[PDB]
């Protein structure tokens, strides 16, 4: 399948070179996989989700996304126009308030919830969790992310936007999950992207067009935007049977475009997510 005039990030993950505008992908498109988006919520009624999104848990008064961030991330995972895995099932877990903030105890609870809730869902091709959030180092937050991964969920987390070593942020610094940095359309490390030896992979994160609340769209930047590209790619590859939740991060790194990025500091991987599609 091919999506013409796609957002640059989708085109980038199906090409060996920058500057293309077509997203090439297998028509299976993540069908039978499930992605939990642990964030500010999802506007499930947005037409771009085609009924494939639902809120399953909130830690606040409402389950609605009053911010936009979670809806944007969910759109990059699996919306029709802006998503990597256009047929995956999306589940929203609202651990962040509508200002985008949240206590670590609530974020931990949300991760433990996903590890249990997945046993109630029909996700024959596997389960992914996308965490476009983070703060200062916390061993308890890292442990919660490691638990979620150990339970059989592919966990993808944002490296952070401090132009610093991600070893000082959580859950970015947990080695057993998939820690995602950001690049821009010219194959530079995004100027805000954290770096360091704990990064596993880069994905598109500057000027990413996706869904927004009120049935709208908008373009924003962040490692929060790169993470759902990798989460969606994992769901896509699990549906194709190429990998499992336990090894998807390693498989993505092994099959990545290598050496293409600039402004990568010594000691950080130079690996860009790639779907290796061949018509
Ligand atoms: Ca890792």
């Amino acid at each position: 399948a091919a999506q013409t005039n796609a957002p640059w990030g989708l085109a980038r993950i199906s090409s060996t070179s920058p500057g293309t505008s077509t997203y090439y992908y297998d028509e299976s498109a993540g069908q039978g996989s499930c992605v939990y988006v642990i964030d500010t919520g999802i506007e499930a009624s947005h037409p771009e989700f085609e009924g494939r999104a639902q809120m399953v848990k909130t830690y606040y008064y409402s389950s609605r996304d009053g911010n936009g961030h979670g809806t944007h991330c969910a759109g990059t995972v699996g919306s029709r126009t802006y998503g990597v895995a256009k047929k995956t099932q999306l589940f929203g877990v609202k651990v962040l308030d509508d200002n985008g903030s949240g206590q670590y105890s609530t974020i931990i609870a949300g991760m433990d919830f996903v590890a249990s809730d997945k046993n109630n869902r029909n996700c024959p091709k596997g389960v992914v969790a996308s965490l476009s959030l983070g703060g200062g180092y916390s061993s308890s937050v890292n442990s919660a992310a490691a638990r979620l991964q150990s339970s059989g969920v592919m966990v993808a987390v944002a490296a952070g936007n401090n132009n610093a070593d991600a070893r000082n942020y959580s859950p970015a610094s947990e080695p057993s999950v998939c820690t995602v940095g950001a690049s821009d359309r010219y194959d530079r490390r995004s100027s805000f992207s954290n770096y360091g030896s704990v990064l596993d992979i880069f994905g598109p994160g500057t000027d990413i067009l996706s869904t927004w609340i009120g049935g709208s769209t908008r373009s924003i930047s962040g490692t929060s935007m790169a993470t759902p590209h990798v989460a969606g790619l994992a769901a896509y590859l699990m549906t194709l049977g190429k990998t499992t939740a336990a090894s998807a991060c390693r498989y993505i790194a092994d099959t990545a475009n290598k050496g293409d990025l600039s402004n990568i500091p010594f000691g950080t991987v130079n690996l860009l997510a790639y779907n290796n599609y061949q018509a």
